């Protein structure tokens, strides 16, 4: 269930990002709503940390592809 | 007095912002002079959480509706 | 002829807006209420002006000027657009919608008289959708 | 006619990828192996949707995009692209390029009897560029030391790693690699490498001199 | 036309040099047997990149440079090269051995167009003989 | 006619070598302000005489000559040198240069007198960059780490100092400076860097950037 | 013909920013005498070198090349600029402000020989701004 | 005297260099007597450890500078 | 026998270059075998002092009395 | 005619250099008097075999040839050399120096026919630079 997908304290975030477009796009979702929720569950799940480094994006990203080259650039290396 | 309005620690920034536009339109500048004023009184005042969120910005906000637009945006949920 | 609308309905607008908010359906539905005849880019300016703050306001602006340009745009590629004419010297420029042309800045009679019915719809319609993208942006 | 690529090959070139990761040179000579012939738009997308995972194959979608684009305006700068034609009728949209242009889209036959073979390398060449960037986006050299007890031979096979896998333009590389010898590299080897009568300009150099004289232990 | 060697074969060959290592008779033999047919520097470069380490490369591209520099000497001793012509027009140049002249920097299909046959075998001898002296110098 | 230099600007000179060395950016401003007309070999050597001491300046007659060497080589390479002329009767030899040949030896009124602006120009660019290896050679950037209580205007000077007199070539000094603030910078710098929502492409935006968003302590 | 500044002067210069500070309003006096006849991107350049740190300079460097920038930009929208010319074989590129042009690199005369005077001035004026930027942003 | 100057044990070589050439030109050598002999004094002066970096030299150093310019080189830094 | 010859610990190089080209030329080699024999023994026997000294010879040494006017100049006095 | 050196001098000398050494004023006095007659390269060939070690033979050596090389350079640099003809078909090689030409390998015989007594000479004297050399380096 894509609904239910969070990102573990310990993952990175390619791993949960491939995790959650996987659940996505292997669902019964309509082709024209899997990028909008793919966006919207990068938001709201993927742990405060990477909420709020995507939260104050100086630009609007408006695409999956384009916010995980952001996150992958800014990300907390550790 | 526009000139003494600062953001509060614990208040909102759609508050400020009525604020700080009642108190400059509602006073003794001439027009020409209102957004020019009220963009650096976002930029000078606004705690300085809002003052390094709207100096990262990737974009150059030139009026005050889309500096409050981005804030808005990528304020820190709280 | 140009008649105003109450200033007792836009005051309790206002007052609507102010205790309900803007994105309740109670709100949009008043404002589909007071948004029922045509209204001249006066009467809607004035409008939002009352019934919004200050920064809003300034937001609602920015929207009602990209939604008209989305509408000019669609009237630049349609000669048939119910605020256009058959020939050239009926198109309408922004100053035109906007009440920025000659003979209709500042006045609400000049406004009434050179405008079209298809105009007027055409700028409600514009104001509608920026005060639903206004709304939806402010919380 | 269009003949599809073996799917033995196909898996084979995954568990590569899916082994080795994005960045190894084996893994790039594998890829360049099967970017060999120039390959249809519906080629290359169904190869990187099998390879990659969903988060690489975005990453990838976005930077082929943006390849594309930037070949797109090298050839509105000029037209005589291999791609082009003479005339302004001949001119290659993104729709054409991406294959979404009409009597192409889901259609490889179709795909191939339209398309120009200046169009299919221009393609494999942005594609490939493309899956450069996102194996360099996807996964320090300044912070490199050769520890107390660690060889010699390991710290310059992992310095040149990392300074060759890394964000320094290609000319830029060996001039690093020498000074990161000569700083890092504890100071036996640091003044082993300071008293050299000869100059070494070359980190093989380098390298032989410090394995020659180096202190048996 | 240019076709690659099988990255089966290079990972095999690499995967020889990774247990046996490079001075076996048996990893030997693998190189001399993938040094068959004539190849373009982009293959033997891109063919040592993957089987060898990076310093062993470092090494390795040194060697063959010293080495195309006797093969060069040589060849300005002599007008009758294999890799030279009967004028002084097609006296080939370092730029040309490795790969680095004009239309085939980054291109192996221009690579192949370009060069001639016995360019081919002199630079794959020469990669065989620096190969031979890295081995001999790295154990 | 020859004119000397005065001796006031030239203790001048020599006393700020004395204080602020050989190497200092002002010393170098200097040197080239008393380098501004064409010298001849005796004023030049003079001058290297008084303001350099003796180990600097056997170093710097070395250098000077390496480069009137590779001036010389160039020279038979070009006839058309503005130090030589275009019959052979008119090529510069290395006598002539260093203030040896005949007619030349001592004398700086002679002297004056046969050289030609082009040989004069010609020394005083040679002198220069010999005057610059030897300020280089008289007096390691990848082992600046900066230290848990220094601030990060003190580290960024002391990086740029040490990248910018080293032995790098000057198109790779910025990369490496970006790249040594990333990774040098202890790491709440380094993840305050890390989380920029620009791209910071140049040490002065990062610098800024830095100071704009540093922990106040 | 290109005569230097004075090291003399510049050592007082230097030692006025050392103690003084980069935002007094004598330090700023001084740089304004310092910078009264139109110096060469050269002597700016050292100049800054040697009255500035390593960081101020780099601050200095980015500063100096985005007024340049602002400089060319009013300069292509203005084909009456002193340092431009009435065709478009005058056009004054980046590389010749900033001194990168062929003929300049390095050779103080050679650049004093090709520069305008309008190109001096405004070399001058913009290197002036940006010295106002970063002592504005330093303390 | 010249022939009296030694390279202290903890004196620079830079200083040693500059006082033996400084001695050596200001006394009463011949000219051509003051290169060959501040070679030799660099060689047997200049307390051990470079006496052998100036041995085990494998270029043959025939001028006081590059001698110098050897000896800055492959120093002991310390 | 050649091959059992080492430099003692003691010993000076002269006396251990005598006995090795004694014992060399003395042998059963053939004339064209003896320098090649003597310069790769100079290199391995020769205890590790002097084979790191003849390691880096700046320059090629392709000849007995070559390596032995080399080791002779830059030889630790002692 | 050869005539070979007495082995009775020569042992006499050998016992000179064996027990005063290579560098005593007497025992280059003693050198100086043997190599009184023009020699034969076979002749300081073998004086020098019998009477040096097998280390300072290979270093004299040596020594002869660098000392043999600069005399012919000088010889190419002046064609009246009295070992040299005026013609070029008398220039003379190393070959010839060293007795290695043809018909001189040897034979002392066929040696002393073929060679001019300005090349004895200059042989004679390049020896004893050489010895000169060796005896300074070895003590």
């Amino acid at each position: 269930p894509w609904a239910d997908i969070m990102q573990g304290p310990s993952e990175s975030f390619v791993d949960f990002a491939n995790r959650l477009i996987k659940a996505v796009e292997g669902s019964d979702l309509p082709p024209s709503a899997r990028a909008p929720v793919i966006i919207d569950c990068f938001r709201q799940k993927s742990q405060p940390d990477i909420q709020q480094l995507i939260r104050t994006a100086p630009s609007t990203l408006t695409t999956p592809g384009e916010i995980i080259k952001y996150v992958l650039d800014r990300q907390k290396t550790a």
